[PDB]
Formats: C-alpha cells, sequence, structure tokens
C-alpha cells in the first residue's frame, strides 16, 4: 500500500483532509505538509502534530503557552507521536515516522497547536 499523504494548512485554518488513514501493512509513514497562504508564521503558523485522541488538548493547551520560538509544543512533550514543523506561508515540510508507534483500534488525532487552531484544524487518523 502507498505510505504517504500530502496536507494542506491554509489561511483560514483548515486543513484540506478530515481523516488520514495509515495502511497497517506501512513500515514507516510520511507526511508532507504545505502552507498555500500568504499569511505569516506568526499569526497563521501551521504543524501538523500526531497524538491519541486523550493526549490532544493537553498537548495544545501546554504548546499554546510555549511560544513561537519553540513551534507551539511544549519541550519533550511524551505524548506527542510525531510531527512536522511548524510553517507559514509558502512553506512545506515532510516528517516521516514508525508505524509500530500507531496500533489498530486506537482513535488518534492530526492537529494544529498553533494558538486557537485546533479548534477547526484537526481530524482523526487510523491505522487501517
Ligand atoms: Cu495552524
Amino acid at each position: 500500500a502507498e505510505c504517504s499523504v500530502d496536507i494542506q494548512g491554509n489561511d483560514q485554518m483548515q486543513f484540506n483532509t478530515n481523516a488520514i488513514t495509515v495502511d497497517k501493512s506501512c513500515k514507516q509513514f510520511t507526511i508532507n505538509l504545505s502552507h498555500p497562504g500568504n499569511l505569516p508564521k506568526n499569526v497563521m503558523g501551521h504543524n501538523l502534530v500526531l497524538s491519541t485522541a486523550a493526549d490532544m488538548q493537553g498537548v495544545v493547551t501546554d504548546g499554546m503557552a510555549s511560544g513561537l520560538d519553540k513551534d507551539y509544543l511544549k519541550p519533550d512533550d511524551s505524548r506527542v507521536i510525531a510531527h512536522t514543523k511548524l510553517i507559514g506561508s509558502g512553506e512545506k515540510d515532510s516528517i516521516t515516522f514508525d508505524v509500530s508507534k500507531l496500533k489498530e483500534g486506537e482513535q488518534f488525532m492530526f492537529f494544529c497547536t498553533f494558538p486557537g487552531h485546533s479548534a477547526l484544524m484537526k481530524g482523526t487518523l487510523t491505522l487501517k
């Protein structure tokens, strides 16, 4: 199966998918994030961050408090499974992670931790 997806985050706080499926036969999986907006990352920065459903808002909350200098992620946050960098207008970033870090049956989420964004910028990730 394929083991990559391309996702965009825009100037109206939206990702271009609501749900990511990872094929259970993948060993690694790569997420190619890009920002087709025009706004700087200072006001419209996006990352794509993975965690369990339960852990998402703790990551978001602690992340908000951590500043642009830390990509709006609390340092050494063990709840984060994998993530891109935080990017602004016209940038792109890709991450490849071990799919062994995910498990069938488990409800994962992807989201952006930039202050305020998660309200809209989130979706499910499922190993299937
Ligand atoms: Cu964002």
